[PDB]
């Protein structure tokens, strides 16, 4: 019984896990009732990581900001985080494109990392790598992470629109310089979200759908918490965070990808649902003795977190965050 990648002869298929977002070490609405939401997103990754050795997938992709806090993170946030990424090679190589962290020594600490582990990989450049998968498949890695060298601190518009197509088309030109499989891994916007709101804000970069390389397998992004299907050619993802940030993502369904690739074949893939907790805004005129009673209807039956938005005042409100659990913001 090994524990090493296996080398299966003539193999054409590729299965990838892609989670996105974490946002360990997060605290909800601390303004007006803060919530550690650590039980609730380790719940949600425990599902992700036994699905991933369910479905006994080949290469592990990791986007967007596993950490809430960029420069600043939690001994506990840090702690899971080297603790879910362990459990993730255990099960199948990883490649981890980070996000905004603003600290110059990660950069040193990610290479020492992929040079002594050949089960993670992390791309913090736009240098194109190779990786090996669970079953030995050769995977070309076209990372394209946050721009760097000041870039986006101060950049004519003109030339850092053409800075980003002059790399976006050197990733293509090395997309054709594949061996079996080509994923494309990127940290921006797509131009024209429909309708992700509230993001950042916070630095955007906005891309062309149009510009992701055709020629790879599979584009994997980031950075956004909505579940996304930008294009099918290339097929092009969001995950999405693993559980509901804030009361704009209350309609939003969370969880993975699980994305399966042939030679022949064209793409397919299936969302893992993470099912973490429901949020709802409760919208009222006034707080009168009608909407005290809607209130309190509603809160009585509800696993997951409320939202209560009035217009204007009238009379002292009742202690209501007192009596009421659920309630975590009145506004
Ligand atoms: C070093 C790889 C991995 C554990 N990792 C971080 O440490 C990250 C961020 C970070 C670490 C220490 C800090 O003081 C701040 C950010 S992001 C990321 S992936
Ligand atoms: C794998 C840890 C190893 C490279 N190491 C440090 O990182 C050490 C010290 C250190 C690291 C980061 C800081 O901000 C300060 C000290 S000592 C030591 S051995
Ligand atoms: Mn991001
Ligand atoms: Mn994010």
């Amino acid at each position: 019984i090994h524990h090493h990648h296996h080398h299966v002869i003539n193999l054409k298929e590729l299965k990838i896990l892609h989670t996105s977002d974490w946002h360990l070490g997060v605290t909800s609405w601390t303004s007006s009732r803060p919530v550690d939401r650590r039980e609730e997103l380790k719940k949600a990754l425990d599902k992700v990581v036994e699905e991933a050795e369910k479905r006994e997938v080949d290469l592990i992709l990791l986007t967007g900001d596993l950490l809430h806090s960029r420069n600043n993170p939690s001994v506990v946030a840090l702690h899971d985080l080297l603790d879910y990424l362990k459990r993730m090679m255990r099960t199948a190589p990883v490649v981890v494109l980070p996000g905004n962290h603003d600290w110059k020594g990660l950069k040193l600490f990610g290479n020492f990392v992929t040079s002594i582990s050949s089960d993670i990989t992390f791309v913090m450049s736009f240098e194109p790598v190779d990786v090996e998968a669970k079953r030995g498949q050769k995977v070309r890695i076209l990372p394209f992470p946050y721009p760097d060298e000041s870039e986006a601190l101060r950049k004519n518009e003109g030339d850092f629109r053409f800075f980003l197509e002059s790399r976006l088309n050197k990733l293509y030109e090395e997309a054709l310089k594949k061996e079996d499989f080509a994923i494309f891994m990127g940290h921006f916007t797509v131009e024209g979200l429909a309708g992700y709101a509230g993001i950042e804000q916070g630095r955007e970069i906005i891309i062309n759908r149009a510009l992701i390389p055709s020629v790879v397998d599979y584009a994997a992004l980031g950075h956004i918490h909505s579940f996304r299907e930008i294009q099918k050619q290339p097929l092009t993802i969001y995950p999405g965070s693993l559980i509901r940030i804030d009361f704009g993502e209350e309609a939003d369904e969370k969880g993975a990808v699980f994305v399966e690739l042939k030679r022949g074949e064209p793409p397919r893939y299936e969302r893992i649902d993470a099912s973490p907790l429901p949020l709802k805004t409760l919208y009222y005129k006034k707080i009168d003795t009608s909407a005290l009673k809607s209130i309190r209807d509603f809160c009585r039956n509800f696993p997951g977190y409320v939202r209560v938005v009035y217009e204007e005042d009238s009379g002292i409100l009742p202690d209501l965050m007192g009596e009421i659990d659920n309630l975590v913001k009145i506004e």
